[PDB]
Parts: C-alpha cells; sequence; structure tokens
C-alpha cells in the first residue's frame, strides 16, 4: 500500500535558482556528494519516465541505486523521483518517491515541501528506522543541491 510523510523545509534560495540546480542533479551529484560516483541513464530522455542507475560507494564498496524520473512541474517548481532499485530500497518496499516542491518564500528565498510515498509490498507499513533513512536521503540530497546553488550563485 501507500504511505506519505510530508516535511516542510526553509531556503535562502530563491525558487527558480534551487528548481535548476534540482534539474541538473545527475550533475551536480557526482560532483559535490563524495560517496556518489556517477549517475547514468539507462533509457529515456532525461524526462518523466526516464531510467537512471547511480553508481555510489556504502561501507567501501561499489554499489548501485535506481531512479526513475516521475514528474517535473516547471510551473509549480516540482521535481519528483523514485528509488526503485539497489541499496537505498529497503526489501519491504516496492519503491520510495522523493517528491519537492518550492514556493516563494519571504525576502527572496524559497519555502519547500519534501514528501516521501512509500510503496509497500503488503500491509506491512514502513518502519521508523527506514523512515529516518528516507527522510535522511530526500532532506541530504535537497540541502546538497541547495549547498551547491550557494557556492555557485550565478550559475543557476
Ligand atoms: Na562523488
Amino acid at each position: 500500500g501507500v504511505f506519505t510523510f510530508e516535511d516542510e523545509i526553509t531556503s535562502t534560495v530563491p525558487p527558480a535558482k534551487l528548481y535548476n540546480a534540482m534539474k541538473d542533479a545527475d550533475s551536480i551529484t557526482p560532483k559535490i556528494i563524495d560517496d556518489v560516483k556517477s549517475v547514468e541513464i539507462v533509457e529515456g530522455n532525461g524526462g518523466p519516465g526516464t531510467i537512471k542507475k547511480l553508481t555510489i560507494v556504502e561501507d567501501g564498496e561499489t554499489k548501485f541505486i535506481l531512479h526513475k524520473v516521475e514528474s517535473i512541474d516547471e510551473a509549480n517548481y516540482a521535481y519528483n523521483y523514485s528509488v526503485v532499485g539497489g541499496v537505498a530500497l529497503p526489501p519491504t518496499a516496492e519503491k520510495i518517491t522523493f517528491e519537492t516542491k518550492l514556493v516563494e518564500g519571504p525576502n527572496g528565498g524559497s519555502i519547500g515541501k519534501l514528501t516521501l510515498k512509500y510503496h509497500t509490498k503488503g500491509d506491512a507499513k514502513p518502519d521508523e528506522e527506514e523512515l529516518k533513512k528516507g527522510k535522511a536521503k530526500g532532506e541530504g540530497l535537497f540541502r546538497a543541491i541547495e549547498g551547491y546553488v550557494l557556492a555557485n550563485p550565478t550559475q543557476y
């Protein structure tokens, strides 16, 4: 079944810049996250439905994570993707979706909503430790991208 979790977040970066940076995560992520070595497209043009393979290092071991691009709403500053395979996917989960949606915040920044949707296999529910890890993945990426934009303000 489906279990949704939402976190509100803020940034001093305006939402157009963050949104462009999020759209370039394939490029940015390997540079700024040490453990991410590469992002490769398996099928698609980059837009919704595209399947990607991330190569990472975990505990000194090379591993893969599979992503699927879900949605892109430019108008609403929205970028959505799912984990569909690999170590970031718990065995009790079919998939975990990570949505990010931004609006204008006071004084030129952004107000964010990060959403995790866990599609479970059975009636089984996400446990607490797995929710922690999902939130850390979701927010960690958002903050990483944010940090890149704070360091390269003219780029986006
Ligand atoms: Na890296």
